[PDB]
């Protein structure tokens, strides 16, 4: 597996919740990426180096993805809810001294980081979004194109083992079929192949592919839930914020992306990117360049 | 291997422009065809058949395409397997038989074909009874987060090809056993004859029964949902006189009445809850059969 990150150092943070793997590099003010599904920290390998330039760039495993520790779950999916999640990279932050970071996730590590500042905005100077929005927002849009569209959010979701047993029949096809699916193209084109291969690879481990699954069932329970509490009772973000998304990406389908953050969040620019759902690997210079000046900010 | 569940039945292969039928013929008096869904064959009659052949001419029919009736090659808008085109193979068949006025029942897929044969071609039905279903449209209309959730198959099978046919590919025995498990009230596989469970699993094993039967849901999707539309905008109503059972843990109920919903589809609707999940011919026989035939008998 290639190192994507030449020059970043590679920390194995231990947390309570298991170790959280990182690729460490610039100096600055700190700034955690966190990637989504079906990846891994390497998706920001693009991105990442140029915003060395000007930060200290962590760019971590989710909590159960990638190189990073697989806490237990259980009935509640509790460690992959994205309360949990942030609430260890918090802790993971802390063992390197940051207790006030600058944070940028994309898909479910765009979700860990809006709970992040939901649950704790005072860890956070500035907070970027790629390509998402709250997980209680696409439930309530959840009509016919968009349940058809993001199928995968309760297939997902569906009891253990059955996404399990059917993932496990072809790994390498849902991994590909669902990177492809969602680029611009519609095809692998946009990635780097040794990236692509950190993806297989990481997929290829069943219970990597069970904890995706916890992942997504936390998503259509637990961290639905929470977000249902939150935009009830009016909580918004309070943490500067971008709101990046993909013209051909997962956000924009069901809704104006910058209309829903404006709901969620108290302080928001947005700005669509040409590309799929994959923006840091689709559009690396125009999404580096959009994180660059609104975290310089 | 594969038991005969139709002691009696005779089996015939009913030719149609779009291929062959398969069926189990019993019974005599008027004609009456049932409809399975999925992922079941003809066999998911083999309980209440019997008992509605004391009165009727019953015809098991296996869907276009599943079980052992012959699969029509699809297209890019999955025609064949549109409820309108199963609807007109369907009556095909029964004109084979000299079957153009009868009486219809149908179960999950088959009761979408069902109720389409009715909107499409009302005068072919005497009486028409389904079995825990709301119209397609309805369903869609009605998605949200936890619809979504429990008949997430509907967006999952609708998947552009291949995905949905590699994924089943990956276990088809555990997805069948699966699903015919949680549809269940009981949530296993207990209320199932073992060997109709075989039958089941057997189509399921191949590779084309399942793409399909991802047609079919490719079909619910698109096509079946704007014929459902159609009818919906032009207040078209089914005219015959219409029994919808559900099960009381099936699929069709959830809050609102399945029968204050058929109401807005047939103009003569009665409707009676089962104790039962989704497969109200295996899980409650004689109140499935007793409730089909007091309505077919009329
Ligand atoms: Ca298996």
């Amino acid at each position: 597996l290639a190192d994507l990150f030449p020059g970043f150092g590679s920390e194995w943070i231990n947390t309570s919740s298991g170790r959280i793997f990182a690729r460490v590099g610039g100096d600055g003010p700190p700034l955690l990426l966190l990637h989504g599904f079906p990846q891994t920290h390497v998706m920001w390998h693009r991105v990442a180096p140029k915003l060395a330039e000007r930060f200290k760039v962590i760019v971590a495993d989710l909590p159960g993805y990638g190189w990073s520790d697989m806490p237990e779950s259980d009935e509640q999916h509790t460690p992959y809810t994205k309360r949990a999640m942030a609430k260890q990279l918090i802790e993971a932050m802390e063992q390197l001294g940051h207790v006030h970071f600058a944070l940028a996730g994309h898909d479910r590590g765009a979700r860990v980081s809006y709970r992040l500042a939901l649950d704790s905005p005072g860890r956070l100077s500035k907070l970027a979004v790629l390509d998402i929005l709250p997980t209680y927002e696409y439930w309530q849009r959840m009509n016919r194109a968009y349940a058809l569209k993001i199928y995968h959010w309760s297939f997902l979701a569906q009891p253990a083992p059955l996404p399990e047993n059917l993932l496990g029949g072809d790994p390498d096809f849902y991994v590909k079929a669902k990177l492809a699916s969602w680029t611009r193209a519609g095809d692998l084109s946009a990635f780097d192949p040794r990236a692509v291969e950190h993806y297989r690879i990481a997929f290829a481990d069943p219970m990597r592919r069970h904890v995706m699954c916890e992942d997504y069932r936390a998503g259509a329970y637990a961290d639905f839930e929470h977000d249902k509490i939150d935009v009830e009772a009016g909580n918004k973000i309070p943490v500067p914020m971008l709101a990046l998304w993909g013209a051909s990406g997962i956000a924009q389908s069901a809704a104006t992306p910058l209309d829903v953050w404006r709901k969620w969040a108290s302080d928001v620019q947005g700005a669509p990117i040409e590309s799929g759902h994959f923006l840091p690997e689709e559009a690396p210079d125009q999404t580096a360049e959009a994180l660059v000046r609104f975290f310089s900010a």
